[PDB]
């Protein structure tokens, strides 16, 4: 049938009125044949006039049998050629406004298939307005329909900036959040959580994610049996996290996020651990149900499997940190971090092959712990103590002379900061001074860090409540500076720096 291609190409290349609506219905009887579809393609004239009448025509079957055929050259590597050559890009474009549902499911699935093998396509697409096209498609129930849609916007929109900002310009984010609240197709499903995975490393998709209720929608999916689906709503869950805050309805989500810790695949608890640790970031609501569902006991087991591997300890320990503190449940989560054994595993953190960020989570955490008076013996007799001596007094050094992206001078606050709390109890205090700390106190009152002026004078108030230590400070020179921050734009360091000089006389 090729040596009657060139007869027939020329009676539908013809084209008049209606000739046409019959003239193509022949071209789709031929494209259903392969040995005249291969025919039809090598032809320019053909095949470009089979996309320029797709967008004249306005008959009842219109589009159909002309984007009939150009399905079925997509399906061939040489057709995919032959409309990318006819300009057949900007014109399935057209045809995703087009009310036939038969013409949406051609045209989209000839572009998908031009995007995934023919080269220069995804840019074509774009700029024939295809991005806003498919983001409004998006209101279609077809989820086989809905799943080739939602592939060509991750294909379009990954490694684009461009394309995510105009994929959040057309509403997007919304779009996308309301198929995963929807449809339970897993193909689907999976891939809107690409594109969502795609657009929350956005700064500006990852906020309009979030007031979608992305954080809820992808939430429903998390008990999943597709790993791929689970693994990829964790990815953009964590992603989102730091702009969660605020969200409400969190409930179910924060339950299933702690069962998730007990997971056997590290990625699930790596980034459990991570969208905790964020969403309890101040939010005491947060904390609270965390907490009322076991979160304390799960998260100490997670950091005690997890050992060396710090992708999950420095999240868990940031986690245990917010939850036991500044929250009504706090004191009882500091008390469940000792029954659960968890104090020999927190120090144990401090001491190295521990890097900075988990040794700075590590810290902030003792100070928590240290609040809960049940805790001020076994900090000690775990060895907390010398070990955040050596730390603050090396930190201090370095600050006097960012190591993986943590300032020391953080350091040296979270340690006097931890020690200003373990400081309470007596023994402490005598564990304290006998490693000749106060002369390092007396220095950090020096400090251009008013936070860290404001430990290093609460610890001295501590500590100068015994006799031997107040005469100590004082021999210390610490009158001079503990004068000057009377007057101490923060009222934490003015009170302190009070308190022990009342002690001093």
């Amino acid at each position: 049938a090729t040596r009657a291609i060139p007869e027939l190409t020329k009676l539908l290349n013809d084209e008049d009125q209606v000739v046409v609506n019959k003239a193509a219905v022949m071209v789709h009887q031929l494209s259903k044949k392969e040995a005249s579809r291969h025919a039809i393609m090598r032809s320019p004239q053909m095949v470009s006039a089979i996309v320029r009448t797709m967008q004249n025509t306005n008959d009842v079957e219109t589009a159909r049998c002309t984007a009939g055929t150009l399905h079925n050259l997509s399906h061939h590597r040489e057709g995919l050629l032959a409309i990318f050559k006819s300009g057949g890009i900007p014109a399935l474009v057209k045809m995703l406004g087009s009310p036939v549902d038969s013409v949406l499911f051609y045209a989209i699935t000839t572009l998908h298939n031009l995007l995934l093998h023919q080269e220069g396509a995804k840019m074509a697409v774009r700029l024939a307005g295809g991005l806003q096209k498919m983001v409004a498609l998006l209101n279609k129930t077809n989820v086989k329909f809905l799943a080739i849609t939602t592939d060509c916007l991750q294909i379009l929109a990954y490694g684009n900036q461009e394309s995510k900002l105009i994929i959040l310009a057309s509403g997007g984010p919304q779009a996308l959040v309301n198929i995963m609240r929807t449809y339970t197709y897993e193909k689907l499903l999976w891939t809107t959580s690409r594109v969502l995975k795609v657009l929350s490393v956005c700064s500006s998709n990852k906020p309009a994610i979030v007031e979608a209720g992305g954080m809820q929608a992808l939430g429903l999916h998390l008990t999943d049996p597709s790993q791929r689906l689970v693994q990829n709503c964790l990815w953009t869950l964590r992603n989102l996290s730091d702009a969660a805050t605020k969200q409400e309805g969190m409930e179910g989500l924060l339950g299933t996020l702690v069962q998730l810790l007990g997971s056997d695949d590290i990625n699930v608890v790596t980034c459990a651990a991570g969208i905790l640790s964020n969403l309890t970031c101040n939010n005491y609501k947060n904390k609270m149900m965390v907490c009322q569902v076991g979160g304390i006991e799960a998260l100490v087991r997670t950091v005690l499997r997890a050992g060396d591997r710090e992708d999950i300890t420095e999240p868990a320990i940031c986690a245990l940190r917010h939850l036991t503190s500044r929250h009504q449940e706090a004191e009882m989560a500091q008390n469940a971090v000792r029954l659960h054994y968890g104090l020999p595993v927190v120090v144990k953190l401090l001491h190295p092959p521990s890097h900075w960020p988990l040794i700075k989570a590590t810290v902030g955490l003792i100070r928590n712990l240290a609040l809960c008076p049940a805790n001020h013996a076994p900090l000690r007799e775990q060895g907390a103590i010398p070990r955040l001596v050596q730390l603050l007094v090396r930190a201090h050094q370095d600050t006097q002379r960012f190591v993986e992206g943590v300032r020391m001078e953080e350091i040296v606050e979270g340690c006097t900061g931890a020690l200003h709390i373990l400081a309470r109890d007596v023994h402490n205090r005598i564990v304290i001074r006998g490693l000749n700390t106060i002369p390092l106190f007396v220095q950090l009152l020096y400090s251009p860090i008013e936070n860290i002026q404001r430990v290093a004078a609460g610890v001295l108030c501590e500590l100068a409540q015994d006799k031997e230590a107040a005469e100590a400070i004082e021999a210390e020179g610490a009158t001079a500076p503990l004068t000057e921050l009377l007057h101490s734009r923060n009222e934490g360091v003015a009170t302190y720096a009070a308190a022990v000089l009342f002690r001093m006389s």
